[PDB]
């Protein structure tokens, strides 16, 4: 039990690694896959834009049909039904939602969609760390709690590159009320570190999204950060609402029925896969389009349509019910808004030798902190992903000004609200 | 009033780091500035031993009056006052010994000893968040040691850029079955994040001290692995009674004698200096020798020499009461062992098709383990330090091996032993 906890957690660290690491490979490899059959034929324009559009649709009702049928807490982005999880309601079982998540979340987030590739593998990670805590025969009441929060954080540890990150996301989603024990806190250390070198064996880059040596901001130009803040923390909490005001009727207007609820998530699919080809900086993880939007590339005309097409995307086929999360769509859409500011930022004073790149990078975690409300777990996802530490003192000021003020402007956390309606529903059964 | 005490953290986090980049910064440059004085004038060697004799031998004797007349708590290995401040005793009075650790232990560690940069910047970190805490007049003793784990965290996360390795020695160095607020636990994380972020923010680097990319280890060769932790469970406790030994001699060959202590630490230091001009790897913080020893260069003969060498000088310069911290040196004492080792296992086993770097690595994160009985630290500072992240599975049979044939012969962790020491010394010189 004292010492035998801590090569459970080992396992558990090990398995989430080697699943997420699995996860990635396979939905590279689908993606690369995909776009060599279209490089394959190119004859003319129609049929291309007909075989990129019936496949990574099929490919979308395929993990439609496969979730709708077999396990429906598996759509809702995974950090709903694990927080909760992590309370005594709506519990995880392996058995069902362990395989439909990998082997139908693969097929439709490397198909072309929208959706994240951090959501589906953070609660890979819960449900592997009860998987083997109950194989194990390992009966207890706070080691249930501790074996399936080190799968919880190792799902995101091992996701993003972020060990840092991971345990802050964990550690900012409990109860301050009562206190934990020394081996809790290890048993969620030794999964997190044995998670992050089972995925750093396997990739060498220490970067995610290689924007590389920017420019520092003086003290000159640092309230502008702080503006950024309060634009980003009055945009908070209406992208909950519109998330939560898209989620019932997308549901209203396919209410029951799966058999056409699978093709709504086809016909949502075969959008964002069209769009995918025509016009490939709107859809996707968002990591093909941050890089390009750090630096100077998007004219200020096409920024907006880019934008707009980005939220009303990621409105649309998230919240459908799809295994992803947002924390990969967020971190482009908030980058988005914030290299739009900082081009106005750059044409309305060109006393400061500012450019419109740091701007972005201290915009990817504000509407991070600004939505899910955490945000000390953004700003170092943020410098863990990219590499410019060297704005640290204009990140904290727009993380920590933009969930402050929407603090009074008044909102819900998002993962403290899906989570909510669907303890709502629980109850509402009869 | 906890955001207040969050923001604390935060300027732990951000005053170390900066003071561990400093440290860092002029312990290289003092370095550089020696190496650069002994290419001035380089006429022959008799003119030229002398200078290396005179110079990194009188600033030990500099660092040696600064630690003896000012703040003796500040002498030898930095973290056991620190361990022993986490409990409610050693008190830890910032204004004598932080301006005596870090300006003599910049010294002492720039004239080119066997000490190494952890020990005296965990301590700096531990009263860097003793100062800001009296400095606030926010009292309590619950919101004290979470601004003194904060630091103590901080300073070897700033030291070896190891954020991850830098939280697990202070949750294996606390008290079990004890209660921790999660207000506790996210001062120490904001602390330790940003003292590597304001550690990265100077010094680009992608990692520590490299080799780079070496073999893979396969599923075969996992027997000798354990074979290397026999070897280095029955080394280590042997080695902390060498440590204890030592410096009962040298206490009991200076007792008091501040005059002749401090002569003895410029002749301690101005050795140091003449086998560092001598010989290129016998001394310095053991961090210039470890992708040397690592790779092949050295014969065998060369190779029990310097470990002979430095097990020598590591307790003739460190037992001496020198500000410097023995977890650094001890990474590079323990990978000539494992290099050795792994010279042993390609002479006959040539049929296994290995070669001595997969040998040299764990033997880093061994002795570490061994004479410090904390493994899931040792474990993750070499994979944090050196790159090569695919022998994870070696490292852990290595170390769990080492810790498991230190605990069946017996032992204590070297820096509780000091700590239980001097905690009996002092209420010995006392009434």
């Amino acid at each position: 039990t004292p010492l035998a906890i801590l090569f459970m957690a080992a396992v558990v660290g090990t398995l989430v690694g080697l699943a997420a690491v699995a996860f990635d490979k396979g939905v590279a490899w689908l993606q690369n896959q995909r776009m060599g059959a279209l490089v394959h034929t190119a004859d003319n324009y129609p049929l291309l834009l007909t075989v990129a559009f019936l496949c990574s649709a099929v490919l979308a009702m395929f993990g439609y049909f496969l979730v709708r049928k077999y396990a429906p807490e598996a759509g809702g982005s995974g950090i709903p039904e694990i927080e909760g999880a992590l309370e005594d309601q709506r519990p995880v079982r392996w058995w069902r939602v362990l395989p439909v998540k990998f082997f139908g979340g693969l097929g439709t987030l490397g198909g072309g969609m929208v959706l994240g590739r951090e959501g589906p593998t953070v609660q890979i990670g819960g449900n592997i760390g009860r998987m083997v805590l109950d194989i194990f025969r390992l009966k207890g009441d706070e080691a249930r709690h501790t074996l399936l929060a080190t799968g919880a954080a190792a799902g995101l540890a091992a996701a993003f590159n972020a060990p840092l990150a991971g345990i802050l996301f964990i550690i900012e989603e409990m109860r301050p009320q009562f206190r934990y024990t020394l081996i809790s806190i290890k048993a969620v250390f030794i999964g997190v570190i044995m998670s992050t070198i089972m995925y750093r064996i396997f990739n060498h880059e220490v970067a995610l999204i290689d924007v590389g040596k920017l420019s520092d901001a003086p003290l000159n130009t640092l309230w502008l950060y702080l503006i950024l803040g309060i634009i980003f923390g009055i945009f908070g909490p209406i992208f909950n609402k519109w998330v939560l005001g898209m989620q019932d009727l997308l549901h209203r207007v396919h209410g029951g029925n799966i058999t056409k609820w699978v093709l709504m998530g086809g016909a949502i699919g075969g959008l964002c896969g069209l769009l995918g080809f025509v016009a490939p900086a709107t859809s996707g993880g968002g990591f093909n389009l941050i890089p390009i939007a750090t630096a100077g590339n998007f004219s200020m005309g096409m920024l907006v349509f880019i934008f707009v097409a980005r939220v009303i995307t990621t409105l649309l086929c998230f919240s459908s019910g799809a295994p992803g999360g947002i924390f990969a769509p967020m971190l482009a859409l908030g980058t988005v808004l914030g290299t739009a500011f900082g081009m106005v930022a750059v044409e309305l004073f060109p006393q400061y030798h500012l450019e419109a790149g740091t701007f972005a990078i201290a915009g990817m975690g504000a509407l991070l902190a600004a939505s899910i409300r955490a945000p000390l777990t953004g700003i170092i996802l943020v410098l863990e992903m990219t590499d410019n530490y060297q704005l640290i003192l204009p990140m904290i000021i727009t993380g920590l000004g933009a969930t402050l003020l929407a603090q009074f402007t008044g909102g819900k956390p998002l993962y403290s609200a899906i989570l909510a309606r669907t303890l709502a529903k629980q109850e509402a059964e009869q």
